[PDB]
């Protein structure tokens, strides 16, 4: 448990990137209780990068709410490679033909072939699978993915299912299927200045630290006499940190 | 997710029993911060038991501080039996010879010899192992078990390690191994009124609600009015509710 | 290891009980098969039972084909309870919606309310769960067990299916789920005389021994004494045995 | 399953490479094992390779004793990546403290210090632990690797131990730490022309197929050809074929 103080830091908010879309009423949201609170409850998980900089695994909204209201630097919680995984989510559309979004004017190359390669996104209904193959698409995969995505994303009643869970799609479901992505290549997504569509990576996170509550008062100026205040903040959270190694259901309020 | 709220309740505190011991030092303490605070943390957990009564399985402290503070009912978590495990913790004294309790003048029929039977407690040094087995006591076993325990407890820098795990003892450690119990044992021992001794049995469940922060007013009356009040207490924290699956560090402090 | 060897027993055929009904036409093709051989390529793998007896847990059929064919003594490799697990086989009848057997059940008193206890048995559809409850049992659980099992197994299609399957019923399958007994439940239906419905219980059995080859000439004329040649041959086999940890798909031929 | 019979494959001697160096002692017992038998009991397990080539995962030493013996085809069982892992060997030295070739090492960088980076190589006895960590390294990994093994391989009693084994050293043990390579890892030392240090690498392979008993006959003369008699043979060995899950101990005799 000793070890968690030292990955908790203060970062320069310009030394920090993000590799997926923000929801703009999530962000909405997470701005105006963090404005109300003064105080983040949980610190952004990152994870080193190249050029001696930080991507955000999980906290896009509370990076961007505390950006907006001014922070110089972010509470992180640096993740070590060896502590996640990275898998994918599907996304179930509980009435598909009522998901104006899936019942548009169709034109994208959907195929029901089935080839040697992996497809690039498989949407699924009870008896049937079409297909995108990357090799098909004019538009940057990207693009085409964010397309996908945007198009049911608001609006059809979503429910995130993990890509390796089992399940079974009733007569009107559709279930879209999208392929996992290795670090190396979010990272070049990063570097390309683009973000992938929101709410598919599933980062899986051994070890988050949860409810160190920091004061924004911390985090306004990007030089000194802070870091001492930081420390003795730290310092006091820490002596009241406890471990839990199963499932827990954390109330997320005062 | 949506089961929680069912499991959350408020509970007679004449209708529940304890199967552990409290540690004296540990109950002023939760008793002290729950007195200044005014609120519960984390919810009690209890399983059903015989005579429709409930045992604490985790919390013997909260559930002894809030009974001594006045409250007539105790915000409890019911755990269902499939959702937890019973193991042991085994105790490691990290330097026995200094450890008065176990160099004392010794009287019970410790033995090396290895038998058909499962030792009742076995203390380990790097080289040897010395048994105590239950054929051998004339005293209620639980006695003797609750004066093994006692002798080191509180003096000499005890480090409680799963049972399950591997250690490998230095040139001075002592590992007590104590035998884990099943539900029926412990539900034997409140039947007769006795406790187990402190820091031995080590429940493993899943599921455990965090940071419910109940306050106390709500505690104070066996009667109705305030079961409106809990309803409506209950549904703004479990609003706020979120699932973690991976391990967790919960700072347990505002 | 030598601790194999001594597992590897020759036992009287009178004191070996079975658990399951065995199939006759499965009987007939592994007394056939023996007969032709001569030898028994598998032993017999069983439990040691209470009043000296031994329950087989894999080898129904050899064990009655030895049995039939006149065999005094049973070549059986004793099972250990750390070795062994009981599971389950669930019941797919992939027609079951025009199964008459199934569909005309208006006496057993099927319910879909889901409890905080686990069901007896449990039937399944494309969009339904039935359950049985031990608490409104009728008659016997055994013969109801019993009951439900051959009210298909006689007059439609079955397949078994493994816990661990992923299924997605379609619209006229039915899929029936028996909670797994425990070993002293099934002591107790073989103390009974009785036995269980056969294709349901899972025994999930590390470190068998394969490929003994048994001569059956072995396992006759007791009377006279067989334990020299049985010593004999064991220790040749067992300076060829070689340890394999992963699925093994094996040839069965010379 | 039939996928199994067409990973069954008789392979050009010459397009098969090793990835480990041989013992001959090993090799000696093998060849004279293969030759009085004048069978190959078990397939050589094999991965495909660039090139078109074959690489040897299982079965040095029968590959080089058919090889001695003549034979241009080699029955192999091509293995999937997703059906076999590699994880890594530990080497434990019971006399260590005395092993010449291991104390006087004073040219190789060992360091304590425990970094953010998975270490190459760890050294380990009763209360330290070396690492060699590669950004350190002086000269060629793989080199360097070899020249640490062989210091006591061939001067010092040493035997396997497995990751998962619990192990307290004593006062004179030392005990080697391998990093498990990765697929691609092992065909870059394979098309260097070279080798692994003996004993080290440990693949874990799921659905070996066992006891084929090739005819050694079927494996010269592949000039006249020899894809009728194989498959002749293999159609007649297939219909025998069992699958076992948990650990087996197999006889391997007749
Ligand atoms: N879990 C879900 O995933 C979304 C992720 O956003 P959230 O965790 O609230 O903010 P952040 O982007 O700061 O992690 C939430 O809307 C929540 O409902
Ligand atoms: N974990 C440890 O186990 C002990 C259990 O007591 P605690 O969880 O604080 O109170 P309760 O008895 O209310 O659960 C604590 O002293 C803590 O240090
Ligand atoms: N008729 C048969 N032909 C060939 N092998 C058989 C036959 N019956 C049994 N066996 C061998 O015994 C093993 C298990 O047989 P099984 O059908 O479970 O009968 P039992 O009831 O004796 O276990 C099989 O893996 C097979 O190798
Ligand atoms: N000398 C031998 N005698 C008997 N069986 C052998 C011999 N060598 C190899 N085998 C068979 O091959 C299997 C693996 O042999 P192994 O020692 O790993 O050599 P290889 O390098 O060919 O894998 C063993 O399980 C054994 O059944
Ligand atoms: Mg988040
Ligand atoms: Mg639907
Ligand atoms: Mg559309
Ligand atoms: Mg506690
Ligand atoms: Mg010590
Ligand atoms: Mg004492
Ligand atoms: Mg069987
Ligand atoms: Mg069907
Ligand atoms: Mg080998
Ligand atoms: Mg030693």
């Amino acid at each position: 448990m000793k070890q968690i103080y030292d990955t908790l830091q203060l970062i320069p908010v310009d030394k920090i990137d993000l590799h997926e879309a923000f929801e703009p009423s999530r962000l909405e949201k997470t701005k105006e209780s963090i404005a109300k609170e003064q105080h983040l409850r949980h610190p952004v998980l990152v994870v080193k990068t190249l050029f001696g900089r930080y991507m955000v695994i999980d906290g896009v909204h509370r990076f961007m709410s505390l950006k907006a209201l001014g922070c110089e630097v972010i509470p992180v919680q640096v993740i070590q490679r060896t502590q996640y995984s990275i898998g994918s989510w599907h996304h179930k559309i509980p009435n598909g033909a009522w998901c104006e979004g899936l019942t548009d004017e169709e034109l994208l190359p959907w195929t029901t072939e089935v080839r040697d390669e992996t497809p690039f996104i498989t949407m699924c209904d009870q008896q049937t699978e079409h297909y995108l193959y990357a090799a098909d698409l004019t538009a940057d995969k990207l693009d085409v993915w964010k397309k996908v995505v945007n198009s049911y994303s608001a609006s059809c009643n979503v429910e995130r299912v993990p890509h390796s869970a089992c399940l079974c799609l009733d007569s009107n479901d559709i279930l879209m299927k999208y392929q996992p992505l290795q670090i190396g290549e979010i990272e070049a997504v990063v570097q390309r200045g683009q973000t992938v569509p929101a709410g598919v990576t599933r980062f899986n996170i051994a070890g988050r630290c949860l409810n160190l509550q920091v004061p924004l008062h911390l985090l306004k100026n990007s030089n000194l006499g802070n870091q001492e205040q930081w420390h003795t903040f730290l310092q006091k959270k820490i002596e009241s940190m406890r471990c839990y190694t199963e499932k827990i259901y954390l109330i997320e309020a005062e």
